[PDB]
């Protein structure tokens, strides 16, 4: 089944990608779940490009039922991605204490595409993004999400790309995202 | 100067209302109403690779847009962020906004006046810790019940918002000295 890992950084220089690059190859490799082939997806939202200030919908979100009541076409195509996620990792920075408005966007673009879908939180920062973490564990509660858990990914601030002896430190939370993702699977 | 800052960018949207309900109620006892549809900051377009905590004055900014937004809230004395909650959290408009800087909110007055079919306690508490954060001066949040789904607001709910006059006027009085 499907795992989308959509990234919630769209800065042009950025440490997502090696967030997500990491959390992906963490997946492939683990003896767990090498047999129940998942197929991984990473999704970015800088190459999405959901609008912020355009959409034809007058309805709110949770008032579609299904893709093609919405009014907008890039909505809809969103709406497909997401649809076909079995389970959904969002690897997110901490802006100023809260989620990036990024991943709000197209969070609160959709609804029903995200309704009882496991859902892992891997925040990162200086010290592990926690309080973005806490901060979208309740929005993805609000959407009725089952909320799996939140990994605090602790970086070095300003350091971009991440150092060569760091990148292999992020494989202290291997433990958790496949005990946490095995356990839903 | 005393700056309402509205959160939805939607096209049709029950904010200026509440923004013309925090005005009207202030000025019946020197404001402006900023619209972020107006403003329109960008999403995805930055020049700017610096951190907004790394920029000491607006000049450093390598945005035309994130300047004049800087100039805007960083003369204003009061802020009143005017916000709908979405999905238990804040819009994404009103974050943008907020992220893009960072100096010019140090130590300024803010007092967030959240609407939702309940409220919008959730917004109004998530946004509350981004502000501290931010390191403003965080007055408190009031939580103003509305229908949902009726745009323009129905016009016999608009009176029964002044119930929220008391607890807006005393935690704004106070901060004004
Ligand atoms: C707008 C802004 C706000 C930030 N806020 C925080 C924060 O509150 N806590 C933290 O630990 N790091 C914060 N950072 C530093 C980030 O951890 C760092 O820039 C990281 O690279 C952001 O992730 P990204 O590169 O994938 O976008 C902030 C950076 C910027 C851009
Ligand atoms: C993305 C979406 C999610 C929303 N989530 C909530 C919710 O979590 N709780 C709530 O009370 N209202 C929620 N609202 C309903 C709003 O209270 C109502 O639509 C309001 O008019 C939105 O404010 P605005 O018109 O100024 O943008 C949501 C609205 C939208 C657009
Ligand atoms: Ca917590
Ligand atoms: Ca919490």
């Amino acid at each position: 089944m499907k795992v989308g890992i959509i990234m919630g950084s769209v800065r042009a220089k950025r440490v997502c990608p090696e967030i997500a690059a990491y959390v992906k190859r963490t997946i492939e490799n683990s003896e767990e779940l090498i047999d129940q082939k998942l197929k991984i997806q990473v999704v970015d939202l800088q190459q999405i490009a959901l609008p912020l200030y355009e959409d034809d919908d007058e309805l709110i979100p949770a008032q579609i039922k299904s893709v093609d009541e919405y009014a907008d076409s890039k909505t809809r195509s969103w709406s497909r991605i997401v649809n076909a996620l079995d389970i959904i990792v969002f690897v997110t920075p901490q802006y100023n204490w809260g989620y990036p408005a990024a991943l709000k966007n197209a969070i609160d673009r959709l609804y029903h595409e995200w309704h009882g879908k496991p859902a892992l939180v891997v925040s990162y920062g200086g010290h592990g993004g926690s309080k973005c973490n806490d901060q979208l564990q309740e929005v993805l509660h609000g959407l009725k999400m089952n909320v799996i858990g939140g990994v605090a990914v602790k970086i070095p601030v300003g350091t971009i790309p991440l150092p060569e002896d760091i990148v292999p430190q992020l494989s202290v939370h291997n433990e958790e995202i496949l005990q946490l993702l095995a356990s839903c699977i």
